[PDB]
């Protein structure tokens, strides 16, 4: 309580006790760590929003992540608001994102995963799932965080948005669906060649970014870049990450072998490499949006690089 | 009645089929009865080994998906679509081209292309934060509804008519169905045009005269293109057909701005009974969306479809005669 308001502290650090502000918190770390961002960036009043009314809404969001997921929860959820957070505040962004659009931005971090499963979208489609059926097999988990997210704002006391305009509330409604449903994996690729595209273009005094287009952009790479943030925080954090995405894995892996389903990769824990798929994890998928990340506000994620860099490092030396 | 139901179904092949009597001599069951034929007439229940009771099953329950009470986007409607869409599946151009699997997946793309429409639009459903815009943020709302509802009815008792598919089948069918339903969203039409303008400028045809499509892009652009034609294919229609249609859109547009109205909003364009031009608002259709698309469709095919082309020309002039 008092060391939960000390681990509060370092809110705006790559780094944060995520773990033990769950703990803290009595498993609350996605509300408590949203009001102290909301607070610290003075959105309640910006915004008009109510502080009873805030809370309501994130204790009614947080519910909805499931306790009993290993990877895919509320603890996942605080630390990419909190990712996202600190990322805004990159030096090179300065001046570049409007309020809606960092209001947008850290909502949409919050909900991102909301309601999740715990399976992967090929194993909703491929077991003809409710959900993949409603959502015609497109960002079918993606599809459903959003509409799960909007829709809890209906609920008693829970409209955070009461105060904004309809303009403000349909543009910030947009530049929520636009990033939430660029976290798709399937999307990576895509999404990481216009962050290249973008830095090898790129205008500066500071990012300068004129269009709507390119700010959705850099805000959809951002969230993403935040939510594979793992690899690049202290080991500690990071390896903790890992048994819980290795555990939630397994468990879908398990769902699969009962059903005479092909195993997912990764899901088989009869047949894993756990620290072989890190290395290619980050040789693959994470350096390579968080170099270009790195280069597009150079030099200022050269510390978050050099973790990244650090824990590949480990991560291979403990492989025979 | 059974004996006239008949005869006016031996028309399937032709444009310019007596819709609107079929569906009153089948007792409003046109989209049954239509699909009904197509299949016999195409030999598909044999080719996928689907039984004639499933499909009755799955036909009357789709059909009673759709509201009774819209006066556009209905049963007739999906007939029509479905109608059209076998018409335009015959082409000379087109011969040997497409396989079995892929008339299938065009046929029951457009017999549920439209199904459970509200009759509002989805920028309707948008504005108003409907529950459907809720569930489909806002993108391509009413097509991903009608994929859902119609794939959702071949669940239901004796209704699933690609039992005897084999699963490389489904899944293929399945992502054909949707992709050419999602391409019924008028949002994507600028897109898709542009798309299709490009195939013709690069157009490769074979030794026997017809188009050479070799990669999956390509075949499903035509099949999407080939169902949003069908879709906007009522000004194409002889003139008595075309002018029930558009008594119907303007009856289904004025309740849905009679609503907007009411409740304060800007009223949405041709929504408005007050300040309507009907006339004026066919020419502008067929000016900027039909004769554009099907203008490029008549060049994919050439000189396939040069009747229907001229048909259409004919009804954009009546309609301009209307308005001095
Ligand atoms: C801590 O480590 C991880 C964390 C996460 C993942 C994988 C990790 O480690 C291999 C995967 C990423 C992923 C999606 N498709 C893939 C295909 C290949 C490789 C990775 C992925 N996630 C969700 O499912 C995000 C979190
Ligand atoms: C017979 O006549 C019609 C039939 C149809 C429409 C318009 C017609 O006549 C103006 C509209 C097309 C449309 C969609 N958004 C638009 C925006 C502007 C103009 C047209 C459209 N439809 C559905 O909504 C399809 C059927
Ligand atoms: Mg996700
Ligand atoms: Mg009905
Ligand atoms: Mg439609
Ligand atoms: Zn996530
Ligand atoms: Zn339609």
């Amino acid at each position: 309580e008092d060391v939960l308001a000390k681990e509060l502290e370092d809110v705006n650090k790559w780094g944060l006790h995520v773990f033990r502000i769950a703990e803290l918190s009595g498993n609350r770390p996605l509300t408590v760590i949203m009001h102290t961002i909301f607070q610290e960036r003075d959105l309640l009043k910006t915004f008009k929003i109510p502080v009873d009314t805030l809370i309501t809404y994130l204790m009614t969001l947080e519910d909805h992540y499931h306790a009993d997921v290993a990877y895919h929860n509320n603890i996942h959820a605080a630390d990419v608001v909190q990712s996202t957070h600190v990322l805004l505040s990159t030096p090179a962004l300065e001046a570049v994102f409007t309020d809606l659009e960092i209001l947008a931005a850290i909502f949409a971090s919050a909900i991102h995963d909301v309601d999740h499963p715990g399976v992967s979208n090929q194993f909703l489609i491929n077991t003809n799932s409710e959900l993949a059926l409603m959502y015609n097999d497109s960002s079918v988990l993606e599809n459903h965080h959003l509409a799960v997210g909007f829709k809890l704002l209906q609920e008693e006391n829970c409209d955070i948005f009461q105060n904004l305009t309809k303009k403000q509330r349909q543009s910030l409604r947009k530049m929520v669906i636009d990033i939430v449903l660029a976290t798709d994996m399937s999307k990576h690729m895509n999404l990481l060649a216009d962050l290249k595209t973008m830095v090898e273009t790129k205008k500066v005094t500071v990012l300068l970014l004129d269009n709507y287009s390119d700010r959705i952009q850099v805000l959809q790479n951002m969230v993403h870049c935040a939510d594979l943030s793992n690899p690049t925080k202290p080991l500690q954090l990071y390896r903790q990450w890992t048994d819980r995405i290795m555990e939630e894995f397994f468990r879908q892996g398990d769902r699969e072998r009962e059903r005479g389903m092909e195993i997912s990769p990764m899901c088989d824990k009869h047949n894993a490499s756990v620290e072989k798929s890190q290395v290619g994890f980050i040789d693959y998928i994470v350096h390579p949006l968080w170099e270009t990340w790195a280069d597009l506000v150079h030099p200022d994620a050269q510390d978050i690089l050099d973790t990244l860099e650090d824990n590949r490092e480990w991560y291979q030396s403990t492989i025979p």
